[PDB]
């Protein structure tokens, strides 16, 4: 039994998607109604960039988002089986929550836009940062970050595996806090290309924004289980999706533990529904007896099915 798992902002590239799109109808016809939904042309963007266009999160976003779903329609079309489960990393838990039923798909879409809006504007360009902390312990990173704060905001946002670990916070705090994990027996301490601190409680009035949105969305039953990136929960109740979803913007996204959760469900092999092979090569890190490959190439996806 295997589960689709939906990678979030940093697996996008120019021109991913494009084999797959030449050999799938469906995939340009899925980012042509994102693209009608956002009023500018998606594919074009993911394909012609440029980069520094593509990596805007407003744009971001909508273009993962996109390519998830069309990735997932792909894969029903050809008569794939549903997934045992579903999990998202960060924005991926909205191609998730899409693929699973629960959001339309053109709601999504403009959602994420407005998401990446919210984001982008909750901090002012040069007060936050993101660090990625390499070969610490979960725990040792959260008392570094406590000690490191000093009434600024940083804290643990990512648990991507055990020894990979992504902070964020105030710029000065994370530094502060990196040197503390160095400190503490950290392997690395790697400034990232991100200026939102997302996942932190800087996020907070960006997620009170959500909320309003999310409220004026309707929300469905899922039809396949949604393990949540804020609690490692499988919620059925649309509000609570919706609450999760709003917490989920400024508390830490919990990959090891839904990857953890997900194994002790019975699920022995995850596909990444999406570009790029982020969550795939996170798998065997977190329990090395999982196994994980990408379905975002033709070939692969033949394999597959």
């Amino acid at each position: 039994q295997f589960a689709f798992v939906f990678p979030g902002q940093g697996s996008q590239t120019v021109g991913m998607l494009a084999d797959m799109a030449a050999s799938y109808p469906i995939v340009e016809e899925t980012f042509a109604e994102a693209s009608a939904a956002l009023g500018y042309d998606l594919w074009a963007l993911t394909q012609q960039g440029p980069a520094e266009e593509l990596n805007k999160t407003w744009q971001t976003q909508p273009a993962l988002l996109t390519a998830s779903v069309a990735l997932y329609r792909v894969w029903q079309q050809q008569g794939g089986k549903a997934p045992a489960m579903m999990a998202g990393h960060s924005l991926g838990e909205y191609s998730a929550l899409v693929c699973a039923g629960v959001i339309d798909f053109a709601d999504a879409v403009r959602l994420v836009e407005m998401r990446g809006k919210f984001m982008q504007e909750a901090v002012p360009e040069g007060t936050g940062a993101m660090a990625a902390i390499i070969g610490l312990d979960d725990a040792s990173i959260a008392k570094a970050c406590e000690e490191a704060a000093e009434g600024q905001v940083v804290s643990p946002v990512n648990f991507n595996s055990p020894g990979q670990v992504v902070i964020a916070g105030h710029k000065e705090a994370v530094e502060r806090a990196g040197a503390a994990c160095k400190a503490a027996g950290a392997k690395r301490a790697l400034p990232l290309p991100v200026s939102v601190p997302s996942h932190c409680a800087l996020m907070k009035p960006a997620a009170d924004k959500l909320a309003v949105e999310l409220a004026k969305i309707t929300f469905n039953a899922p039809t396949v289980p949604v393990v949540n990136n804020v609690d490692v929960k499988c919620e059925t109740n649309g509000d609570a999706i919706r609450d999760a979803l709003v917490r989920q913007l400024y508390n830490p996204v919990q990959w090891t533990k839904s990857v953890e959760y997900m194994a002790a469900q019975g699920v022995e092999h995850l596909y990444e529904v999406g570009p790029g092979k982020v969550l795939t090569g996170l798998t065997k890190r977190i329990v090395d007896t999982l196994t994980a490959s990408a379905l975002n190439e033709p070939s692969a996806m033949a394999a597959a099915l």
